[PDB]
């Protein structure tokens, strides 16, 4: 009996995920009253259910998590056979070191009180750090995005004289399977940056001048990572930047800063829902969210979706 | 030993408390980063330390709620010895049944929340029932409002012949204390519903007609309940009609309805942080905090402040 | 797969719970050793059963209590697929509360200790406070008694211009759903205290001298809350007094208490065994337990007996 | 600040123990409803302390059980530092084996049942096995009487042509210990009992006929095992018989099958409240009880006790 | 979907219980890095899967007691609808006692360690102390070895003029049954252990006389036990000596002592991995294995297996 | 009381730690019985004591593993106030991520094992990745190598022409704050592992012209990718190259590689017991260690060391 649910956040991906099975939302419902105070319902039975909460991290962060929690307690509250937390991004795997004394490890945190919430698991797409999945000890199927994304570069940009690119030393391993996949060489712009010798903007490495750039991330939230890249790589040589990512948060002046920047096209997952641009587009996750479900439903072999 | 930190939801509460017992406020910054991600740290050493962390649930709430999950979580990440949660409402407290089917019983999940973020205990003020203490395996200091409340009523109001009335049935233990401590007779109200219709057709008992009355609840939100009794004691009768609660809320039509109402004063703590109005006294309460965490720091009695 | 048991607490009950749905009452033994140890065992096999063992807490409750928990852990230890704590009457949902200082939330303590003997889910009719759901982690259906309460008034009582009172405000939410139900007016009384002095100085509401009472409470234990209201009742006009609650306990000077006051009938469910009186009926719930427990087997809608 | 409290089971030996340490016993009740519920309040506070709860497992065990239970869940509630139940007989040590299918290893639940009511450690004497020991999770101090039984045997039989003695198979660890320390023989008497042979009464192994005898065992209950291993010890030669154990449960018709028994004494500690008997000696281990718990409190060695 | 898996320790084993329930041995790869660090791979899908994992607590056994942790992590991980760590031999069952002071109850540590590794069951046999089943909350189906002996003494042996020996108290429940399985008289050994290698025979029990002696025991680990209660036999007066045991274990100086003892054959099952001798007999327990898997998977009587 | 105490694996690094604070090295036995199973004893009593226990996990890595699980367990057992399980070296933070599917996160289950053999916190050098803190529960105090690898590089290189050079992008944190701290330029490699022993550089980024380059790694298993390093270097026009890491393993063929190596000197930490070589050089850490426990036990600043 699958059952599919969604709170607030993202509601055309669960609507979309649902309908890719020929199934509907669930019904369920959650207030607000008047002192700020969260209160969540469903309408129908969810008994013996194999139920899938659909909920992403997004603006506002603190209600969608607390709703989060609450429809899994629910869920659990009101007999589910199994409760599943899908969340298509996950924006405190961000929140993975103690790289400060005295902080919270909130990813963890986040992981544990899913679990005391009552979740049996997790399905989520492109997690910060490969590391945030030990943070759980219910299982998480963790999704790629590399399919969609190297669909998007092989079909919409011309890959004769292209090469992938990592702006940051941490975005190295991704950029690397995107090229392998994409059979582009590699190149890197300096990260450090070079704070002593007689060249002061960014060093280059790897053959970029008569190239087109492509650069892969996980996310892009204030688009500042994005727009560094792309300025070094023109005044580098390159004649264009295309850009793609899995989470598309586009969050503070990331709009504005896209559309300034020379970068000609970046693509993003509807993991998060995805705001108006002309340079901005949207690849849809919501099949390959759907197939997976119906495969953690059925159990089918998940994995061999990216293999 | 003894640390005192406070959230951003009643900061002058904690400084209060704090400046009470002759120290000075910790040192902790929470940030919201662009993607609106909670992030706490604490600037001096909690180690070893018997710290209390002051949060009310005030709007917005969710922020409140995780930011108070968070700097539980970093105290102990800190290793602190022990961590209390100080929280003077705890507004959930109002979600403690399963009135409709297939909801989240709120104030046990945020309970087991607040336990797997690693609080030792919770000190708070005056719950909606007395069954929420069951809701937590941890120790709760459950601080009573009756003090503050007659030491008001008995110190700047001064009425012989007077009367006090609950607005709820569930308020009539507190209204079958004060009630008779005063000396007075009684008076009360029960129905439903506070989310549904207008305000709000009553039932009342008692004699009210040549006597002068006083209302006694734990807390006010919209102020609907409040108007409603003094719409229904100012009108079989009744001379005056003065009003006190421990959780001065005051959201959504409250402060209006207030100033519109012919109650004569309405008086609360700060639990919450007081908002401006006309006949709007507030009794601070930071006081009986800073001696209830002095007495919890050296194992003396908290009981004993009841009695 | 679908297996029923009961203790030595009320065996005819769950004969009847067993019968109603054609199947017999699995074969299980429980022993006292001279030492006063229980010892449980179980005569066939529960293996991946979906199983139910019905016990209420009746005197002597202790060894009702630790039969309870040892059967469950056997039947977790059995290899059950699972287990339900069919609970009839759960006796300590009056320690609900910390009331006085130092003492155990003894329905708390109780429900921690059920989850720890291994109970998946429980089972039981009319909890004194609806707060007592959020003692439990584990799923509780909670069966309501307002149908076979009202179907006893219909079908042999038929007093048009009659009014219906509660015993307690606390069971005014009772009261304020039988009662309109029926279509009858209102009365209530609300006082202590059960463990304290004689009986008992009272505060009664409502219109009832041109009218006759019906009286709806949780539980009847000793009587005395019966017998204070019975008093208050039929002495400031009233006809006549019949007394409707859900868990005939009777003990103490109950049955005694009830022959020598003016109340018509008393009734009853058989949550406790029946105890033979004059004017004592007792209604079956034990198709209305056997229709829920045929509901959780097969994961239809257990809420929609409600309505 | 060091507390220790008693249940209704062993009062004297509680009282004694605290005596012994210049100590009163705290202030505690426990009520007894009439619909056979329990409740515990402590008087005094015990916050911060380091608490020690007595009671034995001795008729009715299940009230006893359930006191020990609920005194140790009020101790953590009313915010104790630490908490020991003290057990100076744990009757169910008996159910240790899951020697039929599907029964209850009782000894195991109620480890588990006292870890969620809140204790962090037991304190015990002469568990039924040792194994039990690795039931539980939390820190047991587990106390031997070898000390006071040899010193019994060494001060009040004459040693001299003397030999102790094992009935059952699983009697000899701690007979052959005694007789070390004795310095003394070992026999056997047979266990089977040679059911094919010639001698079908009991068959003898290793020097008993001009001897008197010595039985040490852990626990007599109905004193059955007692009476046989007499009647045999005699037919075989014996001049006399004198019993020792750890507990004297005494239930059922031990005292009556001692008297007909040609058993000259019977020791027992105090861990049971001792009944009346003319040959029923009680060797206190009050002292010792007392000597652990004031190491357990300052941290002092309790294993050098035995060494 | 019934799925088998081995780890390194007993591969022939798990091969031979994968082929009678009619299926392959699954694939599991198990690496160990330069730095003796162990990895464990499943090849294949076990997602929603009743999976067992075989492993013995042979030498080297660490690294198969973390392999076996591994395992049981990784298909949990990998989203098994259950668990069962199959342990055929399980040596730490002899660390059942603290014996000692500040020891480790390691039977217990490990029951914890598999436990939270997450194995929801155990299916094992021949545990050397019937207690050690009470260390593990998860559910434990112990396997008897009694029959297959049984049926190997019926055709190895002359049984007319035969004894059952126990060769130590704790082995007698063991030895009894078989005894009364086979119709048989019934002797034993008062072991006293000096160290691993060494061993000393207190006392000899029973009725020898000039009989054909069937020595039966848990387990073989040095034969020291094995080899003094031979001697013990011979010059008391018996025919001959065969001897069977369920754990061949065969370490230090177990194969030299067996060859220089006049014992005709030893005989033990395929728990552990066989040695090589020409008095060594192995009987497999495979097919009892099998057998038991395939009803615990399908939910039928283990029980019944040996009654 | 601070007690510390040492497994098999580094006994030299403990005895140092336990010489700087002014104590004894703690008695401890770990014993290996015939069948290969463990056995730890503590000599003496470490009741109520704060105790550390120092082990690294070098081969038999799984042996150490156990018996650290073990001391841990018996430590508890034998009631420590606190136990804190000192892991100079944790290997098994390279088992990270899940990198290929149906594997076991085992750096998080060995983190969990930990936490249920009863540590309270951990306190370790150079983890692998910054995410292994957050795989723990219980606070973990992770002390860095670079202030004794500085004091190191500053006694024996010239700092002139040098620069700082992270063999992969998982070390370069590492690297950079030591070229901050040193005041040097930082270069680092893209690394490519293709087996346990083999690995392969991808593209050098950085200034090394003609400098002398200073290799900072967190561990040296294999040398591999030490070797790879500094022929990268060489061939790209670097003077000399001198190696640091905190974790000297040397496993498999790193000794000969280091020797056939140009690298000048390879300084290690003793978290591992060092090896024989010309150009291996060691830094203790038993200082820094030692004064790690010091300020733990005495609730002093750990972070106060790295700043
Ligand atoms: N959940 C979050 N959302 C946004 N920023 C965060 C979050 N958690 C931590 N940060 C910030 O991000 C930085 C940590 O990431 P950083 O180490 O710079 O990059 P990477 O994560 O790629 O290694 C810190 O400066 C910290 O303040
Ligand atoms: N945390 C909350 N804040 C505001 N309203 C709530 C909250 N939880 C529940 N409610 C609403 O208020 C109702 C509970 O109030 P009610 O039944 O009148 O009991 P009480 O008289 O104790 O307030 C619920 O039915 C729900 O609609
Ligand atoms: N399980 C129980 N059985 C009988 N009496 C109880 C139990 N628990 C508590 N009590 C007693 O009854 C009182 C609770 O009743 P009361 O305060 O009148 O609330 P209610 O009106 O909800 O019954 C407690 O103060 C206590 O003395
Ligand atoms: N708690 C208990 N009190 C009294 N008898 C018990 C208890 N638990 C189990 N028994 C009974 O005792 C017997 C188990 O003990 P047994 O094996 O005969 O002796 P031993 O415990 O010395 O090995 C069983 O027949 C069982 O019915
Ligand atoms: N896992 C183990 N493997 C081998 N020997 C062990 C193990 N655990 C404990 N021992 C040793 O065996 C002794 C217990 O043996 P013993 O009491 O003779 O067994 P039993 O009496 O149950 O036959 C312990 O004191 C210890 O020296
Ligand atoms: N505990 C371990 N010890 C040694 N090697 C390991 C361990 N765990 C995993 N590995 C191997 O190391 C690989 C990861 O290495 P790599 O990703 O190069 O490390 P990093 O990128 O963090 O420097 C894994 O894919 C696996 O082959």
């Amino acid at each position: 009996p699958l059952l599919i649910f969604s709170g607030q956040s993202n509601r055309p991906l669960a609507q979309a995920i649902a309908e890719a099975l020929g199934l509907p939302l669930g019904k369920s419902t959650t207030l607000r009253f008047a002192n700020d105070n969260l209160f969540v319902r469903y309408e129908e039975s969810l008994r013996e259910g194999d139920v899938f909460i659909v909920q992403s991290f997004v603006p506002p962060v603190q209600d969608h998590l607390m709703e989060l929690l609450m429809m899994v307690d629910a869920a659990k509250g009101a007999s589910a056979a199994r409760v599943t937390a899908v969340i298509p991004y996950f924006s405190y795997a961000r929140s993975d070191k103690k790289d400060a004394p005295r902080i919270s490890i909130t990813a963890r945190l986040i992981a544990d009180l899913l679990q005391t919430a009552g979740a049996d698991r997790v399905l989520t797409m492109t997690l910060h750090s490969p590391q945030v999945h030990g943070f759980f000890k219910i299982p998480v199927d963790h999704l790629s995005a590399e399919p969609v994304i190297a669909n998007y570069f092989a079909t919409r940009v011309d890959l004769e004289n292209a090469v992938v690119v990592a702006p940051d030393a941490g975005d190295l391993k991704r950029a690397s399977a995107l090229a392998r996949r994409l059979g582009l060489p590699l190149a890197f712009i300096d990260k450090e940056r070079v704070s002593d010798t007689e060249v002061r903007v960014r060093m280059l490495v790897g053959e970029v001048e008569g190239k087109t750039a492509l650069i892969v991330d996980d996310e892009i939230s204030t688009a500042g990572s994005l727009v560094e890249a792309v300025e070094a790589l023109m005044q580098a040589g390159a004649k264009e930047v295309y850009a793609a990512a899995t989470h598309g948060v586009y969050v503070g002046p990331a709009l504005d800063r896209i559309a300034k920047s020379p970068v000609k096209e970046v693509a993003a997952t509807d993991t998060c829902p995805p705001k108006e641009g002309p340079k901005l587009r949207t690849l849809t996750v919501a099949p390959l969210f759907a197939e997976a479900i119906w495969r953690i439903h059925r159990g089918e072999s998940v994995s061999s979706l990216f293999t």
